[PDB]
């Protein structure tokens, strides 16, 4: 279990936003905690992904881009196993310090978006997600989203991509003789990571949204991620970067 040994053993640990929890809730200081928050895990996205199997093949670029426009997606994913396992989707589990109840979502303005994420949160459930499944599936979240124009090496990123499925196919195989029976599990998991999609669009929608009125509603968005979303965001939202559905 080479590549399992190796998914466990890079998988970020606890990552708090630092948010005032005794102190009422408001919009600027919810979503300041929730841009604060983003950018301590993408710290992290970052040293996870370069870890990775196979990643450092990727050009120089690809790898920065690639995990740029996953970002969203991969936090969405790991957000909702931890909702799952910790609360058991009763709350958004963003971080030990930043729980989300329903007055919380529709305060954060993001309550379609917080709605479609717990339901994330219960098909983990529903699903049976085992512990290894949701690595594998997490770690194929980082190749799930291209440019139109392709990657300055899209034939490295294809095999990489091709790869990881196959793992997860392995990992569906494991204990399932019954062919038809990895076909069904192999179906599940395909359609759980879509789904994953149309979340991050809203919440890409929304962050854009939020940062070009950044000022007007007093909220407070870190340097890096400010110009990451000013540059990348925008690719995502007109076209020209789109997710690879599996249907
Ligand atoms: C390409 C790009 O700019 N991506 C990107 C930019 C900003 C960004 O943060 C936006 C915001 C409003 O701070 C946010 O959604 N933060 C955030 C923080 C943590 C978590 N999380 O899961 O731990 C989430 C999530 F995934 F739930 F929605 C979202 C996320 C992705």
């Amino acid at each position: 279990p080479i590549f399992l040994n190796v998914l466990e053993a890079i998988e970020p640990g606890v990552v708090c936003a630092g948010h005032d929890n005794n102190q009422p809730d408001s919009f600027a200081a919810l979503l300041s905690s929730l841009n604060e928050l983003g950018e301590r895990q993408l710290v992290h996205v970052v040293k996870w992904a370069k870890a990775l199997p196979g990643f450092r093949n990727l050009h120089v670029d690809d790898q920065m881009a690639v995990i740029q426009y996953s970002w969203m997606g991969l936090m969405v994913f790991a957000m909702g196993w931890r909702s799952f396992t910790n609360v058991n989707s009763r709350m958004l589990y963003f971080a030990p310090d930043l729980v989300f109840n329903e007055y919380r979502m529709h305060k954060s303005r993001m309550y379609s978006q917080c709605v479609r994420m717990r339901h994330l949160s219960q098909e983990f459930g529903w699903l049976q997600i085992t512990p290894q499944e949701f690595l594998c599936m997490k770690a194929l979240l980082l190749f799930s989203i291209i440019p139109v124009d392709g990657l300055k090496n899209q034939k490295f990123f294809d095999e990489l991509r091709m790869n990881y499925i196959k793992e997860l196919d392995r990992i569906i195989a494991c204990k399932r003789k019954n062919p038809t029976s990895c076909s069904r599990r192999f179906y599940q998991l395909t359609k759980l990571l879509d789904s994953v999609q149309p979340i991050a669009r809203e919440l890409h929608q929304f962050t854009f949204d939020l940062l070009i009125k950044s000022h007007m509603v007093s909220v407070d968005f870190p340097e890096m991620m400010a110009e990451i979303i000013s540059v990348q965001v925008p690719k995502i939202l007109s076209g020209k970067v789109k997710p690879i559905y599996f249907h």
